[PDB]
């Protein structure tokens, strides 16, 4: 798996953000993780979605440095989002998320899996210290 620059337009939701991916603006869906929706079609703002939001924004937002990387699996979503792992600064965004507690690990679509177990890890983690959604 290879690590790309991409620059931030805008986060959109914990789970969903903007960036200009080699030349072009799009949308990019965080692999592995089920956020709280904060622009949820239906049921809306959920419990901690709010939360899950500012996290995502806040450590996108501050980053010096945005990278993505693809899986090897499917690489967008049936809307034309991107799947891909997100990097601010090196620190991985979906990881983040799941280890504060704030997502779920998501079951693995199309043979994108290749950090399910690191993920699986810092899930297990949050759900010991009973964090946030696991509160």
């Amino acid at each position: 798996l290879h690590k790309e620059p991409a620059t931030l337009i805008k986060a959109i939701d914990g789970d969903t953000v903007k960036l200009m991916y080699k030349g072009q603006p799009m949308v990019f869906r965080l692999l592995l993780v089920d956020i709280p929706e904060t622009k949820h079609p239906k049921k809306g703002v959920e419990k901690y979605g709010p939360e899950a939001a500012a996290f995502t924004k806040k450590m996108v937002e501050n980053a010096k440095k945005i990278e993505v990387e693809f899986d090897k699996g499917q690489r967008t979503d049936k809307y034309g989002r991107g799947l891909a792992y997100i990097y601010a600064d090196g620190k991985m965004v979906n990881e983040a998320l799941v280890r504060q507690g704030l997502a779920k690990v998501a079951y693995v679509y199309k043979g994108n899996n290749t950090h399910e177990q690191l993920l699986r890890k810092a899930e297990a983690q949050a759900k010991k210290e009973k964090l946030n959604i696991w509160s």
